[PDB]
């Protein structure tokens, strides 16, 4: 029976904190929780359990309520002052080779269509589409391009809105 | 500072259990308590404090509840087969020299009356009177006398009856 992150036999003399979920025990030192602090918590959830929980959270089927959130985030990007180049599909007149270089184009108008028809089933998929907009930009344009830089800024804004 | 019986600096990585009475912290193993056992208890009294509580039982004030117990203990003694010689005060006619040799006579009837009079305030005082009965008998009679043996038997019965009194 190996307990804790350190995977060691139980030592009757050491201080441990239990995780109800997985029923494992952790040396307060291994998870960095002082005994005084341990008393301040009612239901401790170990790191592994918390990680798995979050991983499962972002993959959970989206609910109508969840969509209120996706709509908000999408609208915030569309309203961003520097988001004008991604509101609609790239126009060849501005970049003749674009659609030959970018195999999976994406834009905010298309994401809006997909949001409306509830095309996304998990938060991960919605995030994938948005990331695609930024990745395509950084891929097509050189790093010293204002557009490449804009993609950088907008993605950080996106990550913040998601938090 | 220094904690536990082992008098050592507090170690954040060690399991400790605290005493409700003295508020000192002790390594579980040092006081004979496993963690699994610790979780099953609300309160905890360390060995030292328990030792003090055990000792002070005879010194604390006697409560109404304790007095019930005094009556119970006394009744068990009065009903004991070996208590026949201590149920009442010695009659001078049966032993002319008795009250001249025994300085502090005592008997179960007198003790029953003292309980009725609420004369005792500490268990130790009740035990002292009981002990007069036995010591007096063993002083006045030879060891091979049935009287002496009755005292020996009743005193060991009494000592047992006293366990867990309060
Ligand atoms: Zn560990
Ligand atoms: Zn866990
Ligand atoms: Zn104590
Ligand atoms: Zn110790």
């Amino acid at each position: 029976k190996l307990y804790c992150i350190c995977k060691t036999p139980y030592d009757e003399s050491k201080f441990y904190i239990g995780c109800d979920r997985c029923q494992n025990w952790y040396h307060g030192r291994c998870v960095g929780i002082l005994q005084s602090e341990a008393e301040l918590i009612d239901e401790y959830v170990c790191p592994q359990c918390q990680s798995t929980e979050d991983a499962m959270t972002v993959l959970t089927p989206l609910t109508e309520k969840d969509y209120e959130g996706l709509k908000r985030v999408l609208r915030s990007l569309q309203a961003h002052k520097m988001a004008w180049p991604f509101l609609e599909p790239v126009d060849p007149n501005d970049a003749p080779d674009y659609y030959g270089v970018i195999k999976e184009p994406m834009d905010l108008a298309t994401m809006e269509e997909r949001v409306q028809r509830r095309y996304y089933e998990k938060l991960t998929e919605f995030v994938a589409d948005m990331t695609k907009i930024f990745d395509n930009c950084r891929y097509y344009n050189p790093s010293d391009s204002p557009f490449y830089q804009c993609a950088e800024v907008l993605e950080s804004f996106f990550v913040q809105k998601l938090k």
